[PDB]
């Protein structure tokens, strides 16, 4: 019997659950009688990315559906879809690569869950959870209800609810410390870097053995760049709700996880509409999505040096926006410094 606190173990069990990753795959249509969890690859998923990126210039080219046809086909012999004896839906659009884009990002991560799980060492002596919470290579601790950092953290969570996604209220069940080995090393160089700020990272419960093995991490070379709004970078929001939609709960599976990370900003460059960028323009750090609600300024906090926007929503006075609020972008992966992890409760009104 493991001796971890029982908020950890629940925590463990939670993102290593196999039928949860099942279900994940099911939910993107794939078809597990052709392409189980056992038979998904890092080799296949590139294949995969490679023909989206073959779709992406046949749109740009403003190709024909007839002649689109072999390119949409391609992809769907590489990742089988379930759809019987039936013709699969034609991609031939810029929202179809980016779903499809999407789907690859998760199956990456759910990859790594699985490999973790399939390549190690049997013992019916030793408790699983401890098994699979060494796989992790975390240090993961329970912060305290009443300390300090943990009213800073539920102020956060509390305050930056927007009004526009009223369909649901979060309740904050566990705050989690975390700390990822070798990040705090590979973090360094941008340690001192100006405007460095606590910000929130929302992920599907599947990708979280993902995230704490190998970090955050960016779409590789063979990904579509017109598959993601800003480019090939690591997105975050300082709105709670923002970030929380990406979860994807419901009323069938009301329980998510949400991260706290620390970004190294530096000089932003702030952008209004989508700009499918590969570098950065020479001497910025981030990018800026600028929205139309900030949290406000002068509420801004700082915890162990690090600035938290948890200020409520007011105008940016920001005009002709695509963006409702903010989002931040960093394209090296050395610039994120995961600091907690947060498990939520949403209770749906809908
Ligand atoms: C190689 C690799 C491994 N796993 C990934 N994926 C997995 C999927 N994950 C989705 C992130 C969702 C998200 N999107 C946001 C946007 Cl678009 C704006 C503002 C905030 C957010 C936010 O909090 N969460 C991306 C990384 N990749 C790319």
């Amino acid at each position: 019997k493991s001796k971890l606190p029982k908020p950890v173990q629940d925590l463990i069990k939670m993102i290593f659950d196999v039928e949860s990753m099942k279900k994940a795959m099911v939910e993107y249509e794939i078809d597990l009688q052709k392409m189980p969890l056992g038979k998904l690859s890092k080799r296949q998923i590139q294949a995969a990315y490679s023909i989206l990126s073959e779709v992406q210039q046949a749109v740009s080219q403003g190709s024909s559906d007839s002649q689109i046809l072999d390119l949409s086909n391609r992809f769907y012999t590489l990742i089988p879809h379930d759809f019987g004896m039936k013709k699969p839906p034609l991609l031939n659009n810029a929202d179809s690569v980016q779903a499809k884009a999407e789907m690859l990002d998760n199956l990456l991560d759910i990859e790594v869950a699985y490999s973790l799980l399939r390549g190690g060492s049997d013992d019916s002596s030793k408790d699983p959870i401890d098994v699979n919470y060494e796989k992790l290579k975390t240090d993961i601790k329970v912060v305290d209800r009443d300390s300090e950092e943990a009213e800073i953290i539920r102020k956060y969570v509390k305050n930056t609810h927007a009004t526009t996604h009223n369909a649901y209220d979060l309740e904050v069940i566990d705050i989690f410390k975390i700390e990822r080995e070798g990040e705090c090393q590979r973090y360094k160089p941008f340690k001192q870097l100006h405007n460095r700020r606590l910000l929130w990272h929302g992920s599907r419960t599947t990708n979280f053995a993902g995230i704490l093995s190998q970090g955050l991490r960016i779409a590789p070379p063979e990904a579509p760049v017109t598959g993601y709004m800003f480019g090939k970078g690591i997105y975050f929001a300082d709105m709670v709700s923002k970030s929380a939609n990406y979860c994807h709960t419901s009323q069938g599976d009301p329980i998510g996880l949400i991260l706290l990370g620390e970004v190294a900003l530096g000089n932003m460059y702030e952008l209004k509409h989508a700009s499918h960028i590969s570098k950065l323009p020479k001497g910025k750090h981030s990018v800026k999505g600028l929205g139309k609600t900030t949290p406000d300024p002068s509420a801004n906090i700082s915890l162990d040096g690090v600035d938290v926007p948890l200020g409520t929503g007011i105008s940016s006075g920001v005009n002709d926006t695509s963006l409702l609020y903010n989002e931040y972008i960093v394209y090296d992966i050395a610039q994120v410094n995961l600091k907690y992890l947060l498990k939520l409760k949403f209770n749906f009104k809908t």
